[PDB]
């Protein structure tokens, strides 16, 4: 049954990837504001 | 039933790819502003 | 029914490809501005 | 049975990754506020 | 049986990582408040 | 049998890491209160 | 047999680290009370 | 055999570290009471 | 054989460190009583 | 052979350190009684 | 040979330090009795 | 050869320090008896 | 050769210090008897 | 050559200090007998 | 040459100090006999 | 040349001090005999 | 030249002091004989 | 209830610190007047 | 109940510190008047 | 309610710090006048 | 029960300190009047 | 409501820091005048 | 039981200190009246 | 509303930093004058 | 509206950074003068 | 049992100190009346 | 309108960077003079 | 047993001190009456 | 119009980069002189 | 018109790159001198 | 056994001191009556 | 006309590339000297 | 006319390529010397 | 006439190709020496 | 005979190819598990 | 005969390839476990 | 004969490759244990 | 003949590579023990 | 002939690399012992 | 000829590297002994 | 000719590095002896 | 010509570094002797 | 010409550093002798 | 011209540093002689 | 012109420092003579 | 013009410091003569 | 105008300090003559 | 206007200090003449 | 107006101090004449 | 108004002090005339 | 109103002190005339 | 009302003191006339 538990770990890693991508969006806004 | 759970993980990874692409759009605006 | 869920994942990957292509358009504008 | 215990450790590491990503979101807000 | 004891040590290190990530969230709030 | 004794030392070091992380949480609250 | 005696010394150093971490928790409460 | 005697010295130094850490706990209580 | 005699001196210095740490505990109680 | 004689002097200095530490314990009791 | 004679002087100074430390113990008892 | 004569003077000064320390012990007993 | 004569004066001053210390011992006995 | 004559004066002053110290010993015996 | 004559005066004053110290010894015996 | 004459006066005053000190010795014997 | 004449007066006063001191010696013998 | 009584003692010590600081102000005026 | 009695002693010592500080204020006025 | 009383003590200590700082200003004027 | 009796002695010594401080206030007035 | 009272204490400590900084300015003028 | 008797002696010495302090107050009034 | 009060404390700390920086400028002038 | 007040604090911190940089310029002149 | 008898002597000396202090009070009144 | 105020803060930080760079130029001259 | 007899002498001397102190009280009344 | 103000900040940062590069040139001269 | 201002910033960054390249030339001379 | 006989002489001298003190009390009454 | 200004920036970047290439030549000489 | 200016930039980039190729020749000599 | 200028750029690129080919010859010698 | 030795090298390379192919089988299982 | 020595080097390189392939097998197991 | 010496270097490099491959095997076991 | 000396350097570098590979083996054991 | 001297430097650097690799082996043993 | 002198400096730096590596070996033994 | 003088300085700095490395060897022996 | 004089200063600083390194060697011997 | 005078000051400071280093050597001998 | 006068002051301060360093050498000899 | 007068004061203070350093040399000789 | 008058006072204080330093030299000679 | 009058008082106090320093020189000569 | 009158008193006290210092000079001559 | 009258008293006391200092000068001449 | 009358008494006491100081001057002349 | 009458008595006592001081002046003239 | 009558007695005693002082003046004239 350990397989299901690693599958939940896979979903939680995907949520971490979503939130890191939103962080990259806001860092790109910071680069736009620094470039001017 | 673990298969369905990995399929949800696949969808969440695709959402992460969408948000990374929007981050690349805004970084490209930053490169346009730095190039001038 | 997992098949339908992977098909939604296919559509979301295609949206990611669209947004990456717009990022490449704006990076090409940055290369035009750097080339002058 | 040690395998299950490492699987719980994998889930807890994934939770740590989620919270680090939220920290990166708020640090990116700090960079937006410093860039202006 | 020492293996199980190191596995408990792995879980406790993961709990330490969770709490360090919450500390990074609150330090990022401190950086937002200093940036204004 | 010394191996087991070092494994207990590993667990006690992990408990020390947990309590240091809680100390970092409260120091981050102190930084939030100083930043205002 | 000296090895076992140093292993007991390792455990006692880990107990010292635990109590120093609790001291850091209470010093962080002192910093919260000074920051207001 | 001098090695064993230095190992006993190592244990006694670790006991000194434990008691110094308890002294730091009570000094932190003193700082909490002075901060109010 | 002088080496053994310095090792006894090392043990006696460690006993001095233990008793100084207990003195620091009681001085910290004195600071708690003065802080109120 | 003078080396052995200085080693005895080292032991006697360590005994002096032990008794000074006990004096510091009792002075700390005096500070507790004065603080109330 | 004067070196040996100074080494005896070093031992006698260490005995003086021992007896001064016992004097400090009894003066600390005097401070405990005055503090009440 | 005057060096040896000053070394004897050093030993006699150390004996004076021993007897002054015993005088301080008995003066501390006098302070204990006056403090009650 | 006057140097040797001052060295004898140094020894006689050290003897005076020894006898003054014995006088201080007996004066401390007098203080013990007066304190009761 | 007057230097030697003052050095003899220094020795005679040291003898005076020795005899004054013996006088202080006997005065301390007188104080012990008066204190009872 | 007057310097030598004052140096003889210094020696005679030191002899006076020796004899005054012996007088103080015998006066201290008189105080011992009066104290009983 | 008057300086030499005052120096002789200084020597004669020192002789007077010697004889006064012997008078004090014999008066102290008189006090010993009266004290019994 | 009157200065020299006062210096002779100083010497004669010192001779008077010598003879008064011998008178005090013999009066002290008289006190010893009266004390018995 | 003794805690409240020590808290009143803390307030009275703070008043003493205020008045000592005013004394230091006027001593600094005295140093200005002495420096000219 | 002796604790309460020492707490009253602590308050009375604090009153003594207040009045000593007022004495230092007036001594500083005296130093200002002497400095002119 | 003792907490409020220590908070008043904190305010009075801050007033003491203000007045000590004004004393340091005037001592610095005294150092300027002494330096010339 | 002797402890209570020394505590009363502590209170009476504190009253003595209060009255000595008032004496120092009036001596400071005397110094102000002498300085003019 | 104690929080507001500590906030007033924070403001008064900041005023103390301002006045200490002005004291450091004038001490730096004193160092300029001493350096010449 | 002699301890209790010395404790009564301690109280009577404290009463003597109180009355000496009142004497110092009135001597300070005498100094104020002499200073005018 | 306590937030506004800490914000005023932040402004006053910034004024303290300005004045400390001017003090560092004048200390650097003092170092230039000492270096020659 | 507290945001505006922290923005004024940000400007005052930037002024502090300007003046610290001028202090570093003059300390570098001091290092040039010491290096020769 | 002689110890108890000296303790009674200590109490009687303390009574003598009380009455001498009252004598000093009345002598201070005499100084006030002479100062006018 | 707070945005404009942070933009002024950005300009003042850039001025601080200019002056720090001039300080680094003069420190590099100091290193050239020390290297010879 | 002579020790007990000297202890009775000590008590009788203390009674003499009490009565001399009462004599000083009445002489101080005489000084008050003469001062008017 | 804030955009223009950030553009001026961009120019001032570029001036800072120019002056840092000149500092690196002179530090490289210092390294040439140290390498020989 | 902001575009022209960023173009001037681009030219100033290119000047910074030129001067950094000259710094790299001189650091390479330093490496040649260290390699021998 | 002569020691006991001198101890009786010491007691009789103490009785003489008591009666002389009563004589001083009555002479002080005589001074009070003469002062009016 | 901004186009011409970016063309000047292109020329200045090419000059930077020339000077970086000369730096690489001299670093290659440094590698030849280190390889032997 | 901007075309001519980019053509000069093309020539300067070709000169950079020539000098990079000479750097690669000397790095290849360094590889020959390291290979032996 | 820009055509001629690009033709000179073509010749300079061909010279760069010649020198890169000589670099490849010497790197091939390095590979021969490493292969043995 | 070197030919046989290269033939053994050929066999060992073929074994390496077998094990790399099994690695590709398991990587293909990993791709199947990631594709769902 | 160097040819044989390079042939042994060829065999040892083939053994390295075998062990790298087993490492790739176990890394593929790690990828299977991460993919779930 | 240098050729033979480089051939021995080739064999030693092949042994290094074997041991690095065993290190990669054990790192792959570490990745398997982390993946669960 | 320098060629032979560099060939010995090549062999010693290969020995260094062997020992670094054994260090990597033992670090991989450390990673296996940390992963559990 | 300097070439030979740098070749000896190359050999000594290779010996340094050997001994650093043995240090890394023993640090890896330390990591194995800490990991348990 | 300075080149030869720097080559001797290169050899002495290589000897320093050898001895630092032996120091790292013994520090690694210290870490092994602390890890147990 | 100054170049030669700096080259001698380079050699003397290398000798300093050798002796510092021997100091680090003996400090590592001290750490081995403290670790047991 | 000042350059030569600073070069002599560089040599004298290098001699100071040599002697400080020998001091560190002997302090490390002191640490070895204290560690036993 | 002041530059030359500061260069002489630099040489004299270097001589001071040499003599301080010899003082540190002899203090390290003192620490070796105290450590035994 | 005041600059030259401060430069002479710099030289005289350097002479003071030389003589203080010789004083530290002789104090270190005193510590060597006391340590035996 | 006052600046020149303070510069003369600086020179006279430096002469005072020279003579104080010679006093410290001779006090260190006194400590050497007392240590034997 | 008072500034000039204080500058003359500064010079006279420096002369006082010179003469006090010569007094310390001669007191150090006195300590050398007493130490023998 | 009182300021000028205090400045004259400052000069007269400095003259007093000069003459006290000459008195200390001659008292040090007296100590040299007494020490022999 | 009383301030001016106290300033005249300050000058007259400074004249008294000058004449007391001359008295100390002549008393030091008296001590030189007595020391011989 | 009484203040002015006490200021005249202060001046007259300062005149008394001047004349007492002249008396001390002439008494010091008397001591010089007695010392010879 | 009695205050003014005591102020006149203060002035008359100061006149008495002046005339007593003149009496001490003439008594010092008498001592000079007796000392010769 | 008796206070005023004692104040007149104080003035008359001060007149008595003035006339006694004139008597001491004339007695000092008598001592000058007797000393010759 | 008797108090007023004693105050008149105090005034009449002060008149007696005035007339006794005039008698002492005329007796001092008698001593001047007898001394000649």
């Amino acid at each position: 049954q350990a397989e299901i538990l690693r599958a939940y770990a896979r979903i939680l890693e995907a949520d971490a990837e979503i939130l890191k991508a939103q962080a990259k969006i806001l860092e790109a806004h910071a680069e736009i504001l620094k470039a001017q």
